[PDB]
């Protein structure tokens, strides 16, 4: 009912540490599937676009609790862990309550820190390092991602990006293919996470569409409808 | 009475974090003071020969539990701590949870980053990581330790450490002064550290230890080291018991 929801295509766009607060998911990839119970942390890898079928176990409240490290954030804790240490289930990775999590968040200085002693307590923590430095690569992919996102409005091309890159158009094909990935579907992909921050946050949809670059905002209420499966209503009142 | 000590010319070989488990100490600079309070964390810079006046709280038990830092675990924290006057280089502080901290004091990967951890949670930890920075850095007199350390029981002279250095007796001189020291020092400085962690080992006997250090005989090792230190090598053990 209103404590069950089942929206694809969430992208992971930085690498994040996600509670299970009021929820129980189950995360899926094209061949694989992981479930996450209550009461405990998950640690998600940046670059993961994943189906999640959630159950709330209040209705009123948000689902879980979620923090994101920025790239700059991420290269630190990567420097940082590698100076101290020297498959689906390599890149998400669900653990056992802090029991003592104490909730920073404005001070990475003592965020990474915490973040640190936070996997340095945890167990099994080689497959943690590895998904943080996995996560700190800029592949192809996100170069032609950070070329886009200074201005979305703009209607890009293959040849455009190409030109950027200095490279011909099926050389680019051929690199963002090795990704599992392709010059629309970044665009539509950059465009809907954006889109469900900002119904999150405090644009809407009369000027998310405008943001994201749609023009008309019920072409933007179906895309969002495809690329999720849940209407933008939907989405807003799991997290509401 | 036995609850009070007062040893001169400690030095901190190594990055040390100091509880005050069972003691109250008087850390005293050729011009400055810093009492150490009960129940209190200290932080102790590397290259530091100080002096220390304690007061035990219970005779039978050691008077503080210390944590030291070996140069490569201090240089990992300070690249670390960079990625994230005697009051800069003596710092107590206040804590609660030190439970936590218990950690397994066996690792490398571990141990830092608790202690990193630590920093983070404490305030005022500008001075800190400072004192971090600076006893991460390879002084001359370092070199000449590290030199000297390789064979205590040979004898060194200052030629023979000049040749090794490349370079002249009154270079290495004013160089060692300028640190603040001199090769007889730092050589005495050593073999006395040495045998006071040779000390308080309950293994090793005094009959032995003066020739680990290099002294050939024991009793002028005991004169020496109840010069060095102020108290006799007896006191010395007993206190720390």
């Amino acid at each position: 009912a209103k404590e069950t929801i089942k929206f694809n295509n969430f992208m992971i766009h930085k690498y994040t540490v996600l509670y299970t607060s009021n929820c129980i998911m189950d995360i899926y990839s094209e061949e694989e599937k992981i479930t996450c119970f209550s009461n405990r942390l998950v640690f998600l890898e940046r670059g993961v676009n994943i189906s999640v079928r959630m159950q709330k176990q209040i209705l009123s409240e948000k689902p879980y609790v979620a923090f994101r490290l920025n790239g700059d954030m991420l290269r630190h804790l990567k420097d940082a862990l590698m100076i101290i240490y020297g498959s689906m289930s390599r890149k998400i990775m669900t653990t056992e309550v802090n029991k003592t999590l104490l909730d920073n968040s404005h001070d990475n200085s003592a965020f990474i820190s915490s973040l640190i002693y936070l996997i340095s307590k945890l167990e099994n923590n080689e497959k943690i390092i590895e998904s943080i430095y996995i996560s700190s690569v800029s592949f192809f992919s996100d170069k032609v991602r950070n070329l886009i996102e200074k201005d979305l409005s703009r209607k890009w091309t293959l040849g455009i990006i190409a030109d950027a890159f200095n490279a011909s158009e099926i050389t680019i094909r051929k690199r963002l293919e090795s990704e599992n990935t392709n010059f629309n579907q970044i665009l539509m992909q950059l465009r809907m996470s954006k889109a469900a921050l900002l119904l999150l946050e405090n644009y809407q949809i009369s000027q998310i569409s405008n943001m994201i670059g749609i023009s008309s905002a019920s072409y933007f209420i179906r895309i969002f409808n495809k690329h999720y499966g849940v209407t933008p209503k939907q989405f807003f009142t799991y997290f509401k």
